[PDB]
C-alpha cells in the first residue's frame, strides 16, 4: 500500500492521473520524482521549468555543479539528483526531443530508467514540448516499464483522450 490517490490503473504496475506533477509531489513526497530532463540539465520550461521553480531554483543550482563535474548526459540517459521538497530524489530522465530531431526509438531507453526504481512518480516522457505523440509514449511506457509507476498528466483534455485511446 502507498499513498498515491485517485489514479485509474492502467495495468499491473502503471497508474495515471489528470494531475500537476508538481502539485503531486509536495503532496504525496514520493521517493522518486521523475524529471523530463535535457542532456544539460537547464530546466528552463514545461515539466523541468515547473519543478525546477517549486524548488525555488535549488534543482538548477545542484544541477549546474552535477554538470560541471561529470558533463552532459546522454539522450535516453539519467541521472539520480536531490529531490528537495518535492520528493526523497530526482530522476532526471533526458527522452528523446523530436523538436530538436532526436531518435525516438531512444524513449525505450529513457523509460528504462524507470528499472532501477520501485516506485516512481512521473511524466509522460518526450511529451509536451518534447514534440512526441503522448500515446506514443503511454505505450512505451507501459510496454518498458516493470517497476510502480505513477503518471501525472497535466492536461485533462490529453489524460481523456490517453485513458479512451489506452488499449
Ligand atoms: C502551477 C505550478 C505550481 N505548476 C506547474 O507549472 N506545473 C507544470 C507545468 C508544466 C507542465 C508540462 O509542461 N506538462 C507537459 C504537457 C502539457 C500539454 C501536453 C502534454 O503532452 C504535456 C506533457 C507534459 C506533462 O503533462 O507531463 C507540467 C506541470
Amino acid at each position: 500500500v502507498n499513498s498515491f490517490s485517485g489514479y485509474l490503473k492502467l495495468t499491473d504496475n502503471v497508474y495515471i492521473k489528470n494531475a500537476d506533477i508538481v502539485e503531486e509531489a509536495k503532496k504525496v513526497k514520493p521517493t522518486v520524482v521523475v524529471n523530463a530532463a535535457n542532456v544539460y540539465l537547464k530546466h528552463g520550461g514545461g515539466v523541468a521549468g515547473a519543478l525546477n521553480k517549486a524548488t525555488n531554483n535549488a534543482m538548477q543550482v545542484e544541477s549546474d555543479d552535477y554538470i560541471a563535474t561529470n558533463g552532459p548526459l546522454k539522450v535516453g540517459g539519467s541521472c539520480v539528483l536531490s529531490g528537495h521538497n518535492l520528493a526523497k530524489h530526482c530522476l532526471h530522465v533526458v527522452g528523446p526531443n523530436v523538436n530538436k530531431g532526436e531518435d525516438i526509438q531512444l524513449l525505450k531507453s529513457a523509460y528504462e530508467n524507470f528499472n532501477q526504481h520501485e516506485v516512481l512518480l512521473a511524466p509522460l516522457l518526450s511529451a509536451g514540448i518534447f514534440g512526441a505523440d503522448p500515446i506514443h509514449s503511454l505505450r512505451v511506457c507501459v510496454d518498458t516499464v516493470r517497476t510502480n509507476v505513477y503518471l501525472a498528466v497535466f492536461d485533462k483534455n490529453l489524460y481523456d483522450k490517453l485513458v479512451s485511446s489506452f488499449l
